């Protein structure tokens, strides 16, 4: 009926049951035959699949799951006891999404939290049992990106080292965002070019490692 039911159904009868990669290449096949603009674009796994690699993080949070797109490509990189939690504000995306996990077979990586960024994460120290974060990926609401940057610091939950990389910082855009953490000395940032295919534009990422209070 909806955009994200279609979308599991294509994958549940496409892709190959257990294998990440088949279903990541079931929804890329779907949003290119089917969808406009879903921001569709290779750059964007790319830098995404270098990032996990290079920094083998053993907890990843994530900001806005859709339909687990991201979170199944994340977690498939990730090692033998290491996790990712993923925040969704909306319930029918956190349900698509956890049938796309038990598809691809990472439902015992991945932790689906249900709520908004904003109350969830004052949350996770205590109710999560979370010490420290090592990767952030930032792609839910455009107007939460440095809020949520400055709770996570006040909250304590981020460490040296740990990155945050953040998608869609240039279309539609999260310029404050982008002037903070290039302005603090509590991060040092790296701008990785994105294009997107249906709006033949060049958008961009940004990986911002947390240096430490300053
Ligand atoms: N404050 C908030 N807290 C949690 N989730 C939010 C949020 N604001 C928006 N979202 C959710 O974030 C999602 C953005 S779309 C994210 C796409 C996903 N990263 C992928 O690559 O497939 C939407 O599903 C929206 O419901
Ligand atoms: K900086």
């Amino acid at each position: 009926d909806t955009k994200e039911q279609r979308i599991l159904r294509y994958v549940q009868q496409n892709a190959k049951p257990g294998d990440p990669q088949s279903v990541l290449e079931a929804i890329d096949t779907y949003c290119t035959q089917k969808e406009w603009a879903m921001n569709v674009g290779d750059a964007k796994g790319q830098i995404m699949d270098a990032v996990i690699r290079e920094y083998s993080p053993s907890l990843v949070l994530e900001l806005g799951a859709y339909c687990g797109y991201s979170a199944v490509r994340m977690a498939r990189l990730l090692q033998p006891g290491a996790r990712l939690l993923t925040m969704e504000i909306n319930p029918d995306c956190a349900a698509i999404t956890q049938q796309m996990l038990n598809f691809a077979g990472l439902q015992d990586k991945v932790t689906i939290l249900n709520g908004a960024s904003q109350d969830l994460i004052p949350q996770l120290k205590k109710k999560y049992d979370v010490d420290t974060l090592d990767m952030v990926f930032l792609d839910h609401w455009k107007d939460r990106y440095l809020p949520d940057t400055l709770l996570l610091e006040k909250c304590g939950l981020l460490r040296k080292g740990t990155v945050l990389l953040a998608d869609n910082v240039i279309v539609p855009g999260t310029p404050d965002f982008l002037a903070y953490v290039r302005g603090s000395s509590s991060f040092e940032c790296t701008h990785y070019s994105s294009y997107l295919e249906y709006m033949k534009v060049v958008d961009g990422l940004e990986k911002a490692i947390y240096q430490g209070p300053s």
